């Protein structure tokens, strides 16, 4: 009945272990209060306790200094990441660069790797896309544009603003983190666990500058994904200018061909009439003539050109 | 024939009492000034005289170490939150997570509580409608859009400009209070009031933090907000523009699909006028002839046929 | 022949005097620069030698601790609000809230209370007439929206602008005023007349204090103001690309039914070449026979009919 | 063979002479080094070795405690401006207000006085040009726009542009200087020249409280400089959607009434189809009747007729 | 099997000399850790162990106190500057103006420099196409324009989107290092290689302000770039802004004279209906008259030409 928590309790020799916990048993186990483990905001970094409480959208994590927990994560293909890399990349020949400090600076390292690994490939999965489908929109020798690309495009466009905003917001917790020292501090949980026993243990290692430094990497890693998302964003914007002005171009294209056809059309519905007029059964003067007849017709062509021609150059002189 | 304010009075016990008092005589029970409780400014909060001051849109608030009050709350629809939910999270099994601290940090939790409710609240019933509009709106199928969606789409982006900028207003009055410390300890009502009893009261509790950190909570809250906000209008752009581009090909289609019938229509009046020039009352030298007649017709329709062919290759030559 | 000042003056106790005098003479009374009254930049407000120099824009103010000076009041329907209002408000009962500080903070109020006033006034002027005129372009019912309407927007708009920008430079002014507390203490002119007197006058009312309080109440005015029309600005163009897509939707819909027109006139051209064919006046083998004609009168309406429904539905294919 | 300067050296009296230096004698004159008087930046203000280093485009020059150098003067129409305003600002009675002051007050006032004034003269040319070119354009009796002052509007918009820029650039270099107070005092270059004798030499007055009133004031110029190109910017942008709605408009009646005339056509050649087949040289029963004619003629005419009043109902049903 | 790279190393004499190391063993010889050396940011400048870590692009580079290294130079166009450029700059008469100040010094900016010269080059390269290109486009002169032209203009606004993104990554790094003054102070590499040595060689030369003019000449040269690149991005949208009006406008004219042709079309349409009514051989009362044929033929042709006098007009009383 009582709220649980699933959790994926890492040690710090890398050992996983899967069960489930008791809301109030989990906080009294980390000494947290309830209101610390809410986690009511997306891409939220704090330090409650001598703890890590960390949430990447779905990502909910708590850093300890003798463990790290993964929460809720069930539902979400995290078993790959859970079960395969993170043991290597804690306790392994992984690629983090943080093995000698401790084991916080290892899970920090880690979930930010996996989080901006994350963002990396939602934008090398957009970037394809996006690409190859204004390079199709923006093709000039297309009359109309495919709608269906159209659509596929827009939904794109949706996603990569999505992942924009979440580039941005990661950006901004690990620079409002970075700005102020004393949340650096904090952040070394190792450190404040026994400040006596780590008075002497830390030989001229500098907790705070490692973390810094960590930071520092992943916020530089996070605003060239935002570059690249921006730039995309901008050329995505300028494909539907270009669009713009070619269906625009076409347009004028037809609509002029169109206007001359309709003035071709036009003298020879004007000299049509003027022989129609010879042609209903009222009798006139020119029955028994026999040249009249080739005369009209000879001059109702020849007038019919004419004017098309003059219409022509009036077109050609309105147009400049 | 004076101004008064009907009040709401919630005490430290959670009773509530609604009545009516003079402007003059709320000044002087508050210890406050007249120009303290203009209310003039939408979303603001103030510290004067050891007395809290908020004002979110229609909701006024004053919050003192021993109770709170609510102004002018009649004909709003508030009349349920403050008699149900409000007496259970003062002095109740409400979500509350501020019950060990002060009275004002119920008060402040509960009040902030309300208000993004309501600004998510808000966002929640214009997300709906706003994205089944802009799907109905951006369908690649129909080659006009629906009008009545258009000024649909209109009053719900009005409406949410309006939430995005009451929602960036609640961010800035937060952030502003919780730049400066100064802010922070003057929100401490109750630490203020006796800061003699204070002093050993407040037994390792720091107020100044514990409201700094329910600002940040508020705070990051109004965040994810305006980041849903921001991202609903950059969609409804992007649908627009989609819109544009889809009518822009929808009318390239059209009108090439006239100029082509224009060409048809054009050679059919040509070889039409030939036609009649045979049609016409005036004696030839070709009315005996047998063969003539269906040579003429023959060519008449076989030459339409050619120019009209002639000229849909001279339209797929123009157009690339 | 010498420069002068048309000036209007107030005392403590709230009598006017209006009069003109020489610039160098203003100078001499008012202990200040020639540079100081050069009034170069319109909305700045700065203190020079124990004296407060303010413009809004055509309004011209010099505030001492001993009197007020309205500087180039003539023709700019100041008369009202110099003879009506400001003696009342600065020495009678009035709406301001400072009467008990000195004369400067009174002097101040009423400027500013002015200023924010003309801009209230000269949005709510602006509001209505953008509201009614958008309501009337952004109609779905009609084919083409008036001009006259849309010049007046346009002026309207730049209006609006306009008032944005007075705004925005009235926030700047306030902004850069309140965050130095250097700025704030000058501005209490009383205070550094005689500061002697006033170190035991000040019986425990901190001058700084009330003009910053003041000085945030004009500012939170004016962001009011600022988000208002920023607000209005964003709804204009919202209502621009609404009306916008209801004459692309408008061009779409007349295009389609052009079309399908010039498709039953195309069929109906066609089958009446065919018709025309048999009307020439040549010599046929068909004149004899009866039913012929009546054969030929059918076949070509079915086949008119037939070829419109065909290119109809072709039409229906196209548009998908 | 080096490379040298064309000087005009005015002293502290307001002499002027004009002559030619080799760039290392100039160096070695002024104390300075190669790498000081490069010049590469656009719009810079700097103080190396007590010197101030000026560059506004294409206006270069060095104050120094004694003399003021205009460096690259020739083939830019600055004789004007050099040899009748210069000496009498520094030297005589010009509109300058730092004359007590020592030399460099003056040359730092004539410089960014002669700066402001030709952005203003720039705006002030740029502004009824734009104004009248928008007025012309925004003509909504007009059913298209004259595309030549489409091609004025053009450039002056790129002139607009640069010189916002140009603006923007200047206000960003002194507020740079005026936000630290170290630049602020090196600026006083006759104060550090003989800080001995200017310990007791100035007598109250603060050099570095007038240098940031100069900077002060020319900052303000400058921003109100910005806010006008601002707003001619917007009402540009303004006047453009006004000229896309006028011309969408004009589209949509001029397609309205086309399509009037089309369903006049159509209707016209359905019953002259109609009539036509009853043209044609074929025998029929009906040649005999004598009312037949008539019938057929007023059924016809009467048919178009209805015929085109229902296409007419059905437009203005389609179009709501 | 090991990663190694190909290293290019200038001693203090200029000597260059090519060679590839293994990456642990260039770690070990310049006192740093794997993960300094990842390269993983783009346009990155920062200080460890005592060494200038600096990367722009392509261009990866090591600065110690005793020599300059190049790292991963090969296919990158990169030797024509390595071997001929960088050696006279760093050991001869190059235009450096850091030749008495140590090497670091040099070797910043030396990289600064082609850092810099390679934006401008982008940029110079960049303008004149995109010119020509607008300059085109905006010819008032074209019905429709060349979309070959707009493929190109597409094609040089991302290169141009891509040249800004660079410049302001390289502005932002170059201002967070010469924000904090900590930074500036760990670039004067040599100066803490010995500070014994250095408390003494630095005879009155503060390295620390030669380095931050160094850093604020190329930020000042980067900002110039970044306001040139924004103003051509401006200039590209108002030109694209002005080809969209000349469409239009080119539209609405074809639209007109299509109209006027179509009222021609229509009158001449029924008044031949009116006289194919009398070509129909069905017999009538006014075959025998001979005044008819000639006066129905007048009045037909009087009446179009009437009817298209008053439809045109109708026309210039609806455009206004
Ligand atoms: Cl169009
Ligand atoms: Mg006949
Ligand atoms: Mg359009």
């Amino acid at each position: 009945v009582a709220p649980v928590f699933t959790v994926t309790k890492f040690d710090k020799q890398g050992n996983v272990t899967s069960f489930e916990r008791k809301k109030t048993e989990l906080y009294q186990e980390l000494g947290l209060q309830a209101r610390d483990l809410r986690f009511q905001h997306v891409m939220s970094i704090t330090v409650r306790n001598n703890r890590i409480i960390m949430r990447m959208e779905y990502l909910k994590a708590v850093i300890t200094p003798e463990c790290l927990l993964i929460l809720d994560y069930r539902n979400l293909n995290l078993e790959q990441w859970l079960f395969r890399e993170l043991p290597s990349q804690l306790s392994g020949e992984g690629q983090l660069v943080t093995y000698p400090l401790p084991f916080e600076f290892r899970a920090i390292e880690a979930l930010l790797q996996y989080w901006i690994n994350t963002l990396q490939g939602k934008l090398s999965i957009l970037q394809p896309l996006i690409l190859e489908t204004l390079d199709a929109l923006v093709d000039p020798k297309h009359s109309s544009v495919d709608r269906s690309k159209l659509h596929i495009l827009l939904q794109n466009g949706k996603s990569l603003s999505e992942l924009e905003t979440d580039i941005k917001i990661f950006k901004e917790s690990i620079l409002e983190i970075l700005d102020e020292e004393e949340l650096l501090e904090e952040l070394c949980v190792s450190k404040w666990s026994d400040p006596q026993v780590f008075e002497k243990s830390s030989a001229g290692i500098d907790h705070a500058e490692e973390m810094e430094l960590l930071l520092e990497n992943y916020y530089r890693l996070a605003d060239d994904l935002s570059n690249a998302a921006r730039e995309l964003r901008v050329l995505i914007d300028d494909s539907q200018s270009i669009i713009f002005i070619n269906l625009d171009s076409h347009r004028n294209v037809m609509m002029r061909l169109n206007l001359q056809l309709t003035m071709g059309t036009f003298s020879l519905s004007l000299f049509g009439l003027m022989g129609v007029a010879f042609g209903m059964n009222l009798e006139s003067s020119l029955e028994e003539d026999h040249r009249i007849f080739w005369l009209i017709t000879g001059i109702m062509f020849m007038g019919s050109g004419l004017i098309w021609r003059r219409l022509l150059s009036f077109l050609g002189r309105q147009l400049e």
